[PDB]
């Protein structure tokens, strides 16, 4: 059986997971949902713990500890280790009873519980790309310390990349060690997108359109942060880093072609020629399932992709004077050291302006242009602690003169 | 360095063979070409000898033989063991510095050639589709006997198949066993067709097309027999029951797409309902250099696929009534037993009659349904020689069968 714990429970990712878990526990035993982690929900998990009665329960907000106490004294015949706090998640990474760990928060809460997950040795399915963008120096030398720690990408994107590698060949290595590629013969990625909202939109359509525009009838329900992401374009551009990152693919070899109909998810050129492709129905239930079955695959009920039905599949080049975003993440990553790190915190901020009404589509890559201008490559620590801390500085400085630049040309 | 024999080394497949062989050579001294077998071409063979110096030169024909070694003296510093007919074949497939045979011979000298490499415990890259067809349970048993042979497909769609499979699984087994899919975890298979020139005729056109219309300026330039089952779908009728037998999966699981554009060449729905294909432009070389790769790949100077000029890929369901050769594929399938020695046998006479302007279009699926109506099921044989010889006897029943009908409607 597979012990598994997930970190963001409440969120789209930890829903998702425990869906698909559910189903398929419903047709085989697979899965012991050992923890659940939230950050406020105390309703929410009340009936999480009531359906999986894990043998872990978190919050980091402390506020709520006690309130979860109680209501979990309505479950019959259960004890669980009720925990919170950064301190709660360190005690759910280091159980000997937790085999895998999904970690589905973002920003800071996800790169720590992340570090500390692979601290203990585990499986983390990360579908948290700004930690991989952000933190991928630091990532690669704590994998490299802790061998036995993996990480598999929930990424849906990035989940079809490592599904058409051949298992014989990755299970001598593993992501985001040096030589990935080479031992799994990968010459070149088809990285593919939506395209999202604002793909067909002309130039003089493009300087006016709005977040409501963006948010309002979307293809696909999301949070409000990648929603952004994917009318800009800078969610490819952050999954451009990941998959340097992820499996050691140089930024010449990442292709981004707009896939309008999001059935196939990405393609792998080898290097006899030969490309791969995953595909599936838009739904996050296969890369999470995947990134906890692998190298295995387990039965589903899914619905069956009906090709037939589907009956069309387009390709094409996207506008980089459309979509300045994918310019700048590639700069951005070719020129490395932590430029990477500035081009996501920059954005964080950009991003957020723009949610909010404050600055227009072009303003977005305009500010995150100048602030990685004003970025001066630095020495990177070799200490990994000493790097964690310069990568978070980096992170503050940049978010800050993202908004000086903000607040001067108001 | 990887050890080859190549039978019918002047046909498309042995021809399309050298020229990987020759071109990925450029790059690194990957292969070794032991063998040269051809049936009469002695300019051709000698040619081929001055190129690849193999250590072993075969022809069947008996009347060229000594043609053969007086050409071979002008070859400075070569030596070959020169040999002839069906004795010389047995020779090569017994060599111990021979490792893998590429079979791109058909009909009889087909099937007794991947006979004798399996006896020999060889890798055996099949091209001939209607072995596999008419003598499956016969290779499944010397399979069985011979736990070292190995078929490795090199038909497009069937390598294709094979390409989408996880080798740590694929090495666990091999093809044509018994468990196969159960153990590649395998749900279901989309055998993409190109269709062929007829998929707008309405079934009054069909009527009245001629082998000419099949022929003339056709899509993709290959032999006259294939071109033919192109034009009917027995062509993928065939590969249904190939399927079948190479990868265990049941018939109510594999589904006919037809895919004009011939870039996916086939998907594997695997049993969570991911699915994975393989791409490139048509081009034999591909699954040829597979064959003789697997379970590795090398570097190749091939055009790369650039998906977005290719732009737009479709899918659509085939008519079973406009195609019936389909229908009676699945329906011999199904059946069991020596119906597909029999689909196979009549379709080589059904097939030919149209070429040569003998018969109509809905003739050919008349005939061959009529030879299946006329066979009686017979108990299958549990020595491997006498199940040979009832192959044989079948195929050969089926064939005046066929004939007789013509005759007597003639
Ligand atoms: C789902 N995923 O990993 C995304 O990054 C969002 C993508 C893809 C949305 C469609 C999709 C694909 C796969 C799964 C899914 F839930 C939804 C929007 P893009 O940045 O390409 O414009
Ligand atoms: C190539 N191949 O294995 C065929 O069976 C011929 C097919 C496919 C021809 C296109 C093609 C695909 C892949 C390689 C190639 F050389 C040519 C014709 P169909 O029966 O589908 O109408
Ligand atoms: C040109 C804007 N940036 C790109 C990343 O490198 C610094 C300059
Ligand atoms: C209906 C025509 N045939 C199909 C194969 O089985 C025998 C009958
Ligand atoms: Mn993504
Ligand atoms: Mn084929």
């Amino acid at each position: 059986p597979i012990n598994v714990a997930i970190f963001g429970s409440t969120g789209s990712i930890g829903t998702n997971a425990l869906n698909i878990i559910r189903e398929c526990n419903k047709i085989e035993n697979v899965f012991n949902v050992k923890a659940l982690y939230v950050n406020k929900s105390v309703n929410e998990l009340y009936e999480q713990a009531r359906e999986f009665l894990p043998e872990y329960l978190c919050i980091h907000d402390k506020s709520v500890y006690e309130e979860l106490k109680e209501l979990v004294k309505n479950i019959k015949d259960y004890k669980p280790i009720i925990l919170c706090g950064d301190e709660g998640m360190k005690e759910i990474c280091s159980s000997n009873s937790i085999d895998k760990i999904v970690i589905g928060i973002d920003s800071f809460q996800g790169l720590y519980s992340t570090m500390y997950a692979i601290m203990n040795n585990k499986i983390v399915a990360l579908a948290n790309k700004e930690s991989i963008v952000s933190a991928g120096f630091f990532l690669k030398k704590l994998l490299n310390i802790h061998k036995n720690a993996k990480i598999i990408p929930v990424d849906s994107e990035h989940s079809a990349i490592f599904q058409c590698l051949d298992n014989n060949k990755v299970l001598k290595t593993k992501c985001l060690q040096d030589n990935f590629s080479k031992i799994n013969n990968i010459n070149k990625i088809f990285l593919c997108s939506s395209g999202g909202p604002f793909q067909n939109l002309t130039m003089d359509e493009l300087k006016n359109v709005t977040s409501e525009n963006a948010l309002k009838h979307p293809k696909w329900k999301m949070g409000k942060k990648i929603t952004i992401d994917s009318a800009t374009m800078m969610n490819k551009g952050l999954e451009v880093i990941e998959t340097h990152f992820l499996f050691d693919v140089d930024y010449n070899d990442i292709e981004v072609i707009v896939h309008k109909e999001c059935i196939i998810h990405s393609c792998v050129e080898f290097i006899d020629k030969s490309v791969i492709s995953q595909m599936y129905y838009p739904d996050m239930q296969i890369p999470i399932l995947y990134s906890l079955t692998w190298p295995d695959r387990i039965k589903t009920n899914l619905k069956p992709l009906d090709l037939a039905q589907v009956s069309t599949l387009t390709f094409h080049k996207p506008s980089l004077e459309h979509f300045p975003c994918i310019k700048l993440a590639y700069q951005a990553g070719i020129k490395g050291n932590f430029y990477p790190t500035v081009l996501n915190a920059s954005n964080e901020i950009a991003n957020n302006l723009f949610l909010n009404n404050k600055i227009k589509y072009f303003d977005i890559s305009s500010i995150i242009s100048q602030v990685l201008e004003s970025f001066n490559s630095q020495k990177v620590s070799e200490n990994s602690e000493d790097l964690m801390k310069q990568i978070l500085q980096i992170h503050s400085w940049a978010k800050d003169k993202a908004t000086d630049i903000y607040n001067k040309h108001n």
